[PDB]
């Protein structure tokens, strides 16, 4: 007879990044199957010459989100500080999805402002996933935190 077995773990914490002038991070959560607001991980929105472009950053996992033209750089600004519908250049999404396979051009983004917890969050239609049935894939970014580097 033989028996055998393995664990390991690891974690680490700092705020050591590119300044706010080069890019920012902000929270994001997203709707589950029982249609509740849940954390997802951090959203890194890089400030490029030529528009806007964001990429989710969750707990082993990363890629790009949503970008804008350079058109839509202060529009996209003021929907989500006030909220308001742009549209977006290209619009990935999370991965699990029907959009981040390739990506959707000209992708129409409507926000809206809500309260979650006692801080304003805002929340936008994106592509419709095929693991829901016809749903949209709904988000939640702290709109508090955005106002920090969108002001």
């Amino acid at each position: 007879k033989i028996h055998t077995s393995y664990d390991e773990q690891s974690s680490g914490e700092s705020k050591v990044k590119k300044i706010e002038f080069s890019k920012f991070t902000v929270k994001i959560k997203n709707k589950d199957k029982s249609g509740n607001w849940t954390d997802l991980g951090d959203l890194v929105v890089r400030k490029e010459e030529n528009g806007i472009d964001t990429g989710l950053n969750a707990g082993g996992h990363s890629a790009t989100f949503f970008s804008l033209e350079e058109e839509v750089v202060n529009n996209f600004v003021k929907v989500m500080t006030e909220g308001g519908s742009f549209k977006t250049s290209l619009y990935y999404g999370y991965k699990e999805e029907q959009s981040v396979i390739n990506g959707i051009q000209n992708k129409e983004i409507i926000t809206k402002i809500e309260k979650i917890d006692g801080t304003e969050y805002i929340t936008f239609s994106g592509d419709k996933i095929k693991n829901s049935g016809d749903k949209v894939a709904e988000y939640a970014i702290s709109l508090e935190e955005l106002k920090k580097n969108l002001k």
